[PDB]
């Protein structure tokens, strides 16, 4: 089953170590709600090495697999650390209080691999331009994991 497709920008000031994600629409998300829909969120995690660091979350929209957000986000990271840091990117659909039903998940960031470590490196040898591309989801506990490899 296709869990969806995420697309976001990402953009690094080198000078003043400033990382900016803006996450920008979802699509052809996974339906959890029995009988209805989604009502997605975005959450995104700076980690090291899958530890966390900093979490940051977008609005949630209402019965849609195909949410529209251009929600943005900024983190602190100076240039000696973007090298060390992971951007994690989780849709959950909203049901209840303080429970987490993930979506999907993927992230980048130098241990990331594939297309996502091209829009990272991407990032990178375009400093403050916002780089935007599409991710396909993937099974959280499988991107969870993958966080724990080391280049
Ligand atoms: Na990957």
């Amino acid at each position: 089953e296709k869990l969806g497709d995420i697309c976001f920008s990402l953009r690094y000031v080198p000078t003043a170590g400033k990382l900016t994600v803006v996450i920008l629409e979802a699509k052809n998300l996974k339906k959890m709600d029995v009988g209805g829909l989604s009502d997605p969120y975005v959450k995104i995690h700076l980690m090291q090495n899958g530890k966390r660091l900093k979490k940051k979350k977008t609005t949630i929209k209402k019965n849609t697999l195909n949410p529209y957000y251009n929600e943005s986000f900024s983190f602190e990271v100076p240039f000696e650390q973007i090298q060390k840091v992971q951007v994690v990117v989780t849709v959950l659909d909203y049901d209840k209080i303080g429970k987490n039903d993930a979506i999907g998940k993927v992230f980048v960031g130098y241990n990331s691999t594939g297309a996502e470590l091209r829009h990272w490196s991407d990032m990178l040898a375009n400093p403050r331009r916002p780089i935007a591309q599409w991710h396909t989801l993937q099974v959280e506990e499988e991107v969870d994991a993958m966080l724990a490899v080391k280049k």
